C-alpha cells in the first residue's frame, strides 16, 4: 500500500475533558476516524499538549513495542513533549507452512494508555478515543460513516439524555463505528436496520453462516462496525438507536439515527 | 411469500404480572411463539385490555415508523384501545449495486416499549415478551420448540428454584429461542448438548468454522436460538440448563431438559 | 484419534484456602491440568476426592451420561476420600440420516467442581477446581507451546493481584492460548500485538472465512475460546501486554506479559 503521514493532538477541553484533534483546537471526542488501506503504514506526528504524560495505543493494527503507547515499552509521552508512532497493516495470505494469515482490515480503535493510570482510565474516561477503520481490497465504500462510543453510562462524553442524532436520506450507504469503553458492559440496538455478526456487518454471499443482529453485548474496548441501506424495507424515519440495557435506556442513552425521504421531510417528526 | 393475520391481547395477569396472549384470558409469559417463512407478512390486531397504555415493538423483522410501537412515532396503544400493527420480512438477493442482502431470517422477539418507561422497562419486567422464529426456505423444521427467557433474575418471570422444565425423547430435533431483557448479562449453559455459534445455531456443513459452544454470554434483548438432537451421543436423562454466573445459578435460575428414552424412562434424578 | 485413554486425577486443599485438581497426590495446580484429545478417543478419569467435603467433576463441551455429569441432580458428585471412574466421550463432525451437520467435540473446552460450597460448584470454583480441555480435529494445527489464562472472579489463575502470569516465547513461535472465565463477572481479554479469529481454532481457515477478526472478546462465567498467533508476527519482539480491558480490573491488577524473545534470547527495552 501507500505510506502516510498526519499530526496529532491531545489537548484539555472546557468541562474538563480531553480530545484529540488533527489540528490544535479542534480535538473532538470521540477523536478524528482513521482510514487505512491493508498494507497501508502511517506514521503519526502525535504532540501532547498537556501537562499530565499522554500516549496513543491502538488496537488490532501491527506496531513495534515501540509505538505500545505504555509506560511498560517506554513509549508515552512527557507534558509538552512529541513523538511519531508507526502503525502497519497487512493483507491476508497463505504463510509458507499452510496456514491463512488474517488480515489487518476491520473495525478498531485508539486511546490513551497512560492518563489516570498505566491503562488509560484517567484519558479513556476524559475522551481519549476515536475510530480506526482497516479496508480490504474490494470492500464496499459508505456514502458516511458514524461512531457511536458506549463510554461508562455516556455516548461519547456527552451529557446523557442528549445522545446524537445522525441525519441520512433513504438508499444511503450508512456505516456505523461501535465503540466500548469504561466498567460496564452494554447492549447496541437500532429500530429497522439489521446487520451481520462478522468483520464487514454485511453477509459475503448466500455461502456466510454469521447470524443476523439488531442488539450486540459489548464490552470495554470492544470494536465492531456495519453499513446499512438507510431506510431498507421500512421507510424514513426517527429511527431509535439505544442500549438496550433498561436503566441505560431510562437514564437516556439513546439518539437518533433520521432517514429523511427523497424530498427531504420526515414522518411524524 | 403469504399474507397473515392473527390476534393478540395484552392481560394484566394474576400476582401484578403483564403477558400476550392469541386469546382474551389466554396470555402467557413468555408470550406466543410467532413463526415466520421469509416474504411472509404479518398483520397484528393487538388490543390493551389493560388500565395502562401498552404496545408492539418487534426486533428483526421490517416495519414502517407507524408499527414502532414507541412514544416517539405514536405507535402505542391507550388503555382498551386497539392499534394493528405490521410486520414485514424478506429473503436475501442481490441489490443492484452487487452486494449481498442478508436476509430477515433468524431468532427474534417482540416486547412492550411503554408500559414502565419510554423503553418499556415495567412492561418487560412483568411479562410483556415473546420469541419470533423467521424460517429461510430450506431451514430444518424442529420436533418442538422451547423458549426460555433471563428476565432480570427469573427464567420466563417464574418464581426462583421454579425454572420451567422441557420434556423431550432421545433423537427428536429440539429447538430452544434464548432471549435475555433487564439489567443484567447472563451466560445460558446446558449439560450434555452443544450449538454452533451462527443464525441457525446448526454448522451448515465440514466449511463451516463457527465457533461450537454449551456456554453463551447474553444481554438485554439479545435474541439466539438452536437446534439439537435430544440427548445425543449422551443418552436420556435430567439434562440440566443454568445461567453459569455463580450466584444466578446458585439463587435458583436452573431448568431440566428431560430427555426420555423411547419407553417413556428416564435413569434417576432429584 | 479413536483411542482409549486412562488418566487418574485427584482434588486436593492447597495453601491459602485453596482446592486443585492434580495428576498425582500432592502435585494439584491451579488451572488443574490440560487434558489433551483428538475427537473419537475416550477418556476413563479415575478421580479420587481426598478433600473433607463433597466434591466432582463436570466438563464442558465432552460427551459424558449423567452418570459422569459430576451433580447432586444425577448423583456423581464423590463423598469425601472417594473415587469415582468418570468417562468423557468425543465424537468426530459427520452426516445425520436427517441430512444435517453433526458438529463434532472438537474446540476449547473446561471441567469444573458442581458441589462444593453450592450445587453450582460456586464454592469448588473460587477455590480453584477448574482447568483447560482441547479436543483437537483431524489435521488441527499443533502449536509450539499451549498456556492457560482464567479469569476468575477478579484474579488470574487464583493467583494474588497485580502478580498475573507471564509467558516467554520466541518471535515465530505458534502460540496457543486457552481463555476461560469463572465466576460472577463479565471481563473483556484483551491482547497488545496479536489478533485472532472469532471462529472454532481462532484462525481463519481461508479467505472464505467471514470470521471477525479481534484482539478483544467479551467474556461470562463458564465461557471458553482459544486461539494460537505466530509470536510477534508483523510487531517484533517485545513484553507483550495481555489484560481484562474493564478499566477497574486492569488497574487492580488483572495484567499479564506475553515475554516474546528476538532470536539470539533478548527482549528490546528489558
Ligand atoms: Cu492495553
Ligand atoms: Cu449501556
Ligand atoms: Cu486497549
Ligand atoms: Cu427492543
Ligand atoms: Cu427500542
Ligand atoms: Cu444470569
Ligand atoms: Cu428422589
Ligand atoms: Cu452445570
Ligand atoms: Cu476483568
Ligand atoms: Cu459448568
Amino acid at each position: 500500500g501507500e505510506v502516510r503521514r498526519i499530526k496529532l493532538y491531545a489537548e484539555r477541553l472546557a468541562d474538563g475533558q480531553m480530545g484529540y484533534g488533527l489540528e490544535k483546537g479542534r480535538a473532538t471526542i470521540p477523536g478524528p476516524l482513521i482510514e487505512l488501506n491493508e498494507g497501508d503504514t502511517l506514521h503519526i506526528e502525535f504532540e501532547n499538549t498537556m501537562d499530565v504524560r499522554a500516549s496513543l495505543h491502538v488496537h488490532g493494527l501491527d506496531y513495534e513495542v515501540s509505538s505500545d503507547g505504555t509506560t511498560l515499552n517506554k513509549s508515552d509521552v512527557e507534558p509538552g513533549g512529541t513523538r511519531t508512532y508507526t502503525w502497519r497493516t497487512h493483507a491476508p495470505g497463505r504463510r509458507s507452512d499452510g496456514t491463512w494469515r488474517a488480515g489487518s482490515a476491520g473495525y478498531w480503535h485508539y486511546h490513551d494508555h497512560v492518563v489516570g493510570t498505566e491503562h488509560g482510565t484517567g484519558g479513556i474516561r476524559k475522551g481519549l478515543y476515536g475510530p480506526v477503520i482497516v479496508r480490504r481490497k474490494g470492500d464496499v465504500l459508505p456514502d458516511a460513516t458514524h461512531t457511536i462510543v458506549f463510554n461508562d453510562m455516556l455516548i461519547n462524553n456527552r451529557p446523557a439524555h442528549s445522545g446524537p442524532n445522525f441525519e441520512a436520506t433513504v438508499g444511503d450507504r450508512v456505516e456505523f463505528v461501535m465503540i466500548t469503553h469504561g466498567e460496564y458492559y452494554h447492549t447496541f440496538h437500532m429500530h429497522g436496520h439489521r446487520w451481520a455478526d462478522n468483520r464487514t456487518g454485511m453477509l459475503t454471499g448466500p455461502d456466510d453462516p454469521s447470524q443476523v443482529v439488531d442488539n450486540k453485548i459489548v464490552g470495554p474496548a470492544d470494536s465492531f462496525g456495519f453499513q446499512v441501506i438507510a431506510g431498507e424495507g421500512v421507510g424514513a424515519g426517527a429511527w431509535m438507536y439505544h442500549c438496550h440495557v433498561q436503566s441505560h435506556s431510562d437514564m437516556g442513552v439513546v439518539g437518533l439515527f433520521l432517514v429523511k425521504k427523497t424530498d427531504g421531510t420526515i414522518p411524524g417528526y
